[PDB]
């Protein structure tokens, strides 16, 4: 139903102003601890950070974490967890393959090799989708949105990862949805980048890594 979306809707946006208010709080007090302001910002502790108690309305119940604040609901998954989940796992993967070339099977050790290795053994379905009520909130496409690492040389100590969204499972690094790990955010463009063959985060002279590219090319900014 349009009930049914438009709960994933109010949901999403509950669970953005969960972590803005878990933010300033915790800018508010610095030197408390953090998943005790969680807890009340949560709770809505004396009527102070909302209107009322956030609840999901599909019955969800809310988390959220510190590393840069996230949030979560058991009934809406969420686009912005799932990139960080998937950069996480290509992370291992890279600390995984710095002490055992054999973890990836084979011959060739390039980023398709290490993104087989995820999609056999973690990830079974396919690439996680960026999630109807974000495309819906934020302009992107009807099309599904896969949500995937690039490693950039992920057998070298300058290895990095980046992940992005485009509606290709594979063999298309080129995107206008790139997350920014750094920042907890998506950015999107309408002329889309390459993530391929260059850094996430290190520049050279002559070549401008991802992250430098997603925020000074026009035409890109952030999303969420
Ligand atoms: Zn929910």
């Amino acid at each position: 139903r349009n009930i049914e979306k438009s709960k994933a809707v109010t949901c999403l946006s509950n669970r953005e102003n969960i972590k803005t208010q878990i933010v300033i709080a915790m800018a508010e007090e610095s030197s408390k601890d953090k998943n005790e302001v969680i807890k009340e910002v949560l709770e809505n502790k004396d009527g102070k950070y909302f209107e009322t108690e956030p609840k999901c309305k599909s019955g969800g119940i809310y988390s959220a974490t510190f590393d840069k604040v996230y949030v979560t609901c058991t009934k809406h998954p969420d686009g912005i967890e799932m990139a960080r989940d998937i950069h996480q796992s290509m992370k291992d993967l890279i600390a995984s393959f710095a002490q055992d070339p054999s973890i990836i099977p084979g011959a060739s050790k390039g980023n398709d090799d290490f993104r087989k290795y995820l999609l056999d053994n973690k990830y079974k379905n396919g690439w996680p989708t960026i999630p109807d009520e974000f495309k819906a909130k934020y302009g992107l496409s009807k099309d599904t949105l896969y949500i995937q690492p690039y490693a950039y040389n992920p057998t070298k100590s300058d290895a990095t990862v980046v992940v992005f969204a485009n509606n290709k499972t594979g063999g298309n690094w080129y995107t206008s949805l790139v997350y920014d790990y750094d920042e907890g955010r998506w950015y999107k463009g309408k002329n889309g980048i390459s993530v391929a063959g260059r850094s996430w985060d290190v520049d050279t002279d002559s070549v401008k890594s991802v992250k430098t590219e997603i925020h000074s090319k026009e035409g890109w900014g952030p999303l969420n």
